[PDB]
């Protein structure tokens, strides 16, 4: 059973701008997703300071980057607080509706796409290089769910039946045909040491054989 939702108009215009605007510094998407993972890890570690039972679903707090050249996917796995069905559907979009409006005002005032993180909408920068984004998350107070959208103005949410995660968020980027450079081991290295060198959690790059 899969439910299909319609993106808010402001968010839908933000993504379509991201995919269609000719912008060459697309490497900033990894900095935002890693920063999003660092925020999720800061939350779950902060809640465990007054409730250590929240870490029963996992004590390790790390970020994993798993490129796959066969499936043409780049995966970012973090063990943060996770996301609920209300967060995936509403809530998070309500928070981002103001950051989107302010972002589109700043692009016309001189700012570029690289400043998308300063508005709290840095996740949508994933569509700079991905034609389809799948999100698998697990929150301590909800079931495992699957978020998916190929832009177009709509997204789907369903209960995940795959391998359980315990807690955290898995972001799977189905990369575009011309963005396969972000699956190379030395390209992901350059981006991490240049953009996410000061993250307070271990960022492990999974190499392929
Ligand atoms: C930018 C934001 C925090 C809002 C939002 C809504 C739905 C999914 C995500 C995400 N997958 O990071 C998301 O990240």
């Amino acid at each position: 059973e899969v439910e299909t939702f319609a993106f808010q108009a402001e968010i839908a215009q933000l993504m379509s701008l991201i995919i269609n605007t000719f912008y060459s510094n697309k490497e900033i998407f990894l900095r935002e997703l890693i920063s999003n993972s660092s925020d999720a890890l800061d939350k779950i570690r902060y809640e465990s300071l007054t409730d250590p039972s929240k870490l029963d679903s996992g004590k390790e707090l790390h970020i994993n980057l798993i490129p796959n050249k066969q499936d043409r996917t780049l995966t970012i796995v973090d063990t943060g607080i996770g996301m609920t069905k209300a967060d995936l559907i509403n809530n998070l979009g309500t928070i981002a509706k103001s950051g989107t409006k302010a972002f589109m005002e700043a692009l016309q005032a001189g700012a570029d796409i690289s400043m998308i993180g300063q508005f709290g909408v840095g996740f949508y920068s994933a569509y700079l290089v991905a034609e389809k984004v799948t999100v698998i998350t697990k929150h301590n107070d909800d079931e495992q769910y699957a978020w998916e959208s190929s832009a177009g103005g709509s997204f789907t949410v369903r209960t995940d039946t795959g391998e359980p995660m315990g807690r955290g968020t898995k972001v799977i980027l189905h990369l575009k045909e011309d963005q396969t450079e972000y699956l190379e081991e030395r390209r992901i290295k350059e981006i991490v040491k240049k953009h996410s060198q000061f993250i307070g959690y271990p960022i492990t790059l999974f190499v392929e054989k």
